[PDB]
């Protein structure tokens, strides 16, 4: 199988891959990533990242109940939350141009744009068209080339 | 520093305190901390910590399904797990001198020796006397005076 350290650094790479199919209407100088809820694989994310075009991705944790997530965060990496916590977060986001990714696949039904599946030999992910449409950001459909090619043994 | 980063530090300071009331059958040169499962506040632990007596605490994440948890870890900081993962974890711990703490602990009825409660103006924690009794490590009784 695959160690926690192995998967962490993979997740950060898959996320860099997703970020590249996403456009914000008002592109920031520093992309702000916010890790919300308990997470297993965001340890690599939280070191900061760098996009291929040179833009820095600043990452930090925020409280679920933070009323201004959607404002403080450009991208949001969602960890293990409960029904109440989730509704909080996705209400905090509603209206704003924000990309949401989840560490576990269960959250796609309930508000997340991309959901990861870190188990297995590779990291695959899934998307939700409803959540993406209402997101406020633009996503090129080629982003699934990455989800399909990661699922291909 | 956000509220998570400050609580992350408080979680550090609290775990260090709790450590100072625990003893290992054979005390190790470096204390092995294992962060296991989804966590919010383990970011301070993971940066490394040093005890009052100067000992390095080395912290690293390990898988829930890791079968060698009992021998790889001196202390386990347990994040979110379900009943199967919990049971699995403690099967891997039984028979080894391992101090166990968990980031969430409304109940503290079954599982870890101590359970944190990071919510609120300050960090509190409760003790599970049964887990403490049969764990392998000695716990100076005075620590319960630091509990809720
Ligand atoms: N403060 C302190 N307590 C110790 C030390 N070594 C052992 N102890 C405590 O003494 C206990 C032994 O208890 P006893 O043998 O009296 O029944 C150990 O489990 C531990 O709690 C030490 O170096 N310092």
């Amino acid at each position: 199988r695959t160690s926690i350290e192995q998967r962490s650094n993979a997740v950060s790479q898959v996320l860099l891959g997703i970020f590249s199919y996403v456009r914000w209407p008002k592109e920031p100088a520093v992309l702000q990533l916010c890790v919300v809820g308990p997470t297993e694989y965001a340890d690599g994310l939280l070191r900061g990242m760098v996009q291929a075009n040179g833009r820095r991705v600043h990452a930090e944790r925020r409280a679920v109940d933070n009323p201004d997530l959607g404002t403080l965060c450009n991208v949001i990496y969602l960890g293990v939350v409960d029904e109440r916590e989730r509704q909080q977060v996705f209400r905090s986001l509603a209206g704003h141009p924000v990309l949401s990714i989840s560490e576990r696949g269960t959250e796609c039904s309930v508000g997340s744009m991309f959901c990861l599946n870190v188990g297995g030999p590779r990291i695959t992910f899934e998307a939700n068209l409803d959540s993406i449409a209402r997101s406020g950001v633009r996503v090129h459909p080629s982003v699934l080339k990455l989800a399909r090619r990661q699922a291909t043994p």
